[PDB]
């Protein structure tokens, strides 16, 4: 099982903000941005980012 692209839950576990194994953003220690870990975009913190996609 995974939730993202990558070995999120598959064997390993990933973080969003720094992108290293072992952790999850909640736990890790590396600076935050300003902006979303989960998209990208400023503004907002990714619990936040509940909206759909368009094109
Ligand atoms: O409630 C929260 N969930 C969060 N989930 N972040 C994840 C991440 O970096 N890698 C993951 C790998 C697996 C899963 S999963 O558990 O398998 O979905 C979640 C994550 S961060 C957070 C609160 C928080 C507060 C301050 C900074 O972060
Ligand atoms: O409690 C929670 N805090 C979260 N904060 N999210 C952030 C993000 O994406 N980029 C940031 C950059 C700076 C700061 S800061 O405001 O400067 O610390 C926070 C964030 S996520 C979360 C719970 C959660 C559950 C499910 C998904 O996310
Ligand atoms: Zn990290
Ligand atoms: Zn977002």
């Amino acid at each position: 099982i995974q939730k993202g692209n990558f070995r999120n839950q598959r064997k390993t576990v990933k973080c969003f903000n720094c992108g290293k194994e072992g952790h999850i953003a909640k736990n890790c220690r590396a600076p935050r941005k300003k902006g979303c870990w989960k998209c990208g975009k400023e503004g907002h913190q990714m619990k936040d980012c509940t909206e759909r996609q368009a094109n």
